[PDB]
């Protein structure tokens, strides 16, 4: 089997980017946010506290008639940018873009926090990470690509996130028209549950390459680029006027300015990310400070190829008993 479904940034900066996903018997529609940082398959629900829906599709377990009280079983789970959600379980049949799980668990948020409640545009999230993270208890669950993975026609998935533009997550097949080039794959770590790799260096706009070992993870559910403070200072440092503010909460620039663009390495690998793809806008409405979408990872504890590094690349997600991961420029 295979799936392939489109997703769309949820704003003009692509801040995140949500994929249609069908749960229930008939099928419930909820747009999810798909994280390969994380391992929970959670959605606003008809438990989720009333005050805490405001706009987002809710799932209804009761309507579904597939759907099962997975008994016993709780949820609770922080983000690294400090928002959080919990509850209780289902199982339930769930589709993506054409590729069906059965006995799928459904987490259903009986809490969610602010931030949640106040996007709108995303009914839940959809985790990508390992399994080893899930949070369910006392028995923990796979994600739906583990699930899925030996219904596959080859146990992978791929993130070919837009610029601006809606892009695509494919399961089980590797779409040869959707990168240029060559795919180049290289090692993955699953000792923290991610998909942790290591980058082999970078460039600051049409510099020189610095040849130097950068651990992270590749994750879509994180907006920015989170690298070492030593790469992030000579990265801002060839822009005119740009700063750490303590006060914005990271590197913010002139939006006059003309940003350059970076590069990481691959293997022997390079992948381009354009200087637009790191301007995330005034800091407020109407200011003419601009926010950096290269940020230092200093006090994360870990290095993130999120969606400003992603979107640069055609990603593949190589789930075989040994993962790896692939980059080709597209
Ligand atoms: N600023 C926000 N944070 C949460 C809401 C919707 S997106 C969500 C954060 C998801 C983080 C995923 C992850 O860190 O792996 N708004």
């Amino acid at each position: 089997s295979t799936g392939s479904a489109t997703t769309t940034p949820i704003d003009s900066l692509d801040d995140a980017y949500i994929t249609p996903v069908q749960i229930g018997t008939p099928a419930q529609t909820l747009n999810l946010d798909f994280d390969t940082g994380s391992s929970d398959l959670w959605v606003f629900s008809s438990e989720t506290t009333a005050s805490e829906v405001d706009g987002q599709t809710i799932y209804t377990p009761s309507k579904s008639t597939t759907a099962k009280l997975l008994s016993g079983a709780t949820w609770s789970i922080s983000y690294g940018d400090g928002s959080s959600s919990s509850g209780d379980v289902y199982t339930d049949t769930v589709s993506v873009g054409g590729l069906t799980v059965t006995g799928q668990a459904v987490e259903s948020a009986k809490k969610v926090s602010s931030s949640f409640t106040e996007d709108s545009t995303i009914d839940g999230l959809l985790g990508l990470a390992f399994s080893t993270l899930n949070t369910v208890s006392p028995t923990q669950q796979k994600t739906f690509f583990d699930n899925a993975k030996a219904s596959l026609d080859s146990p992978v998935f791929t993130a070919d996130l837009g610029y601006h533009a809606p892009g695509t997550y494919n399961f089980g097949f590797i779409d040869t028209t959707a990168y240029t080039g060559s795919i180049t794959y290289t090692a993955v770590s699953t000792k923290q549950g991610f998909w942790e790799w290591t980058s082999t260096g970078y460039a600051v706009g049409s510099g020189t390459f610095k040849s130097t070992s950068i651990d992270g993870i590749a994750d879509t559910g994180t907006t920015l680029l989170y690298l070492p403070a030593t790469v992030v200072s000579a990265y801002w440092a060839q822009v005119s006027g740009a700063k750490s503010s303590s006060s914005v909460g990271g590197y913010v620039f002139p939006c006059s300015a003309t940003l350059p663009s970076f590069t990481f390495g691959v293997g022997s690998a390079r992948i381009v990310i354009p200087g637009d793809y790191i301007d995330f806008g005034p800091i407020s409405t109407g200011s003419s400070s601009c926010f950096g979408g290269i940020q230092s990872s200093a006090g994360i504890g870990i290095n993130i190829f999120g969606d400003v590094a992603l979107k640069a690349a055609f990603v593949v997600f190589n789930g075989a008993t040994t993962p790896t991961l692939g980059f080709a420029s597209k």
